[PDB]
Order: C-alpha cells, then structure tokens, then sequence
C-alpha cells in the first residue's frame, strides 16, 4: 500500500 509519489515513485505492494 506504500507508493510515495515522489519521482522516483516507490510502491510497495502493501
């Protein structure tokens, strides 16, 4: 659930 926006976006699936 964690994807911060902030280039480069990191998203977790959690």
């Amino acid at each position: 659930g964690r994807a911060t926006k902030s280039i480069p976006p990191i998203a977790f699936p959690d």
